């Protein structure tokens, strides 16, 4: 798919058994979604800086998938605004920027 | 150009007769750059809001060139960690997510 940018790229994403609503963001280094109860071992991981950081739980080697297309990467599970696909998931997408 | 996401998407930014580094950020509605010194006057803008807003200037209709691409639009003067290329400047360079 091509994505204008006239509004948020909202996209829904299935992981974990579920179906969220996540954000592209091209600026963000790595993924983070809010509460989901994904199996297994995980590492903990800071996030953030600013301020201070908040502690995640991260999830090595996860499936996703967007618009029909599949991706396996590291997801943050922990407290966010908004649930953020960054970089890290969007390179194993294909995504690319175009002008 | 075709901007992969290995790496940040960072770019060389001509504005305001300065050159400046900033990130390609879908993920951001506005465009926030550090202080430069843009001519005329400026409405007053608050930006942020979690923990707190930050008061910055804002600038309309300004030009800013990117990989050879000229755009029009907002620009926010003000404090920012890093200079942030937002959907408001992203969709004037005709700037699309494709996967
Ligand atoms: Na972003």
């Amino acid at each position: 798919p091509q994505i204008t940018l006239w509004k948020r790229p909202l996209v829904s994403v299935k992981v974990g058994g579920q179906i969220k609503e996540a954000l592209l963001a091209t600026g963000a280094d790595d993924t983070v979604l809010e509460e989901i109860n994904l199996p297994g071992k995980w590492k903990p991981k800071m996030i953030g800086g600013i301020g201070g950081f908040i502690k995640v739980r991260q999830y090595d080697q996860v499936l996703i998938e967007i618009c029909g297309k599949k991706a396996i990467g590291t997801v943050l599970i922990g407290p966010t605004p908004v649930n953020i696909i960054g970089r890290n998931m969007l390179t194993q997408l294909g995504c690319t920027l175009n002008f």
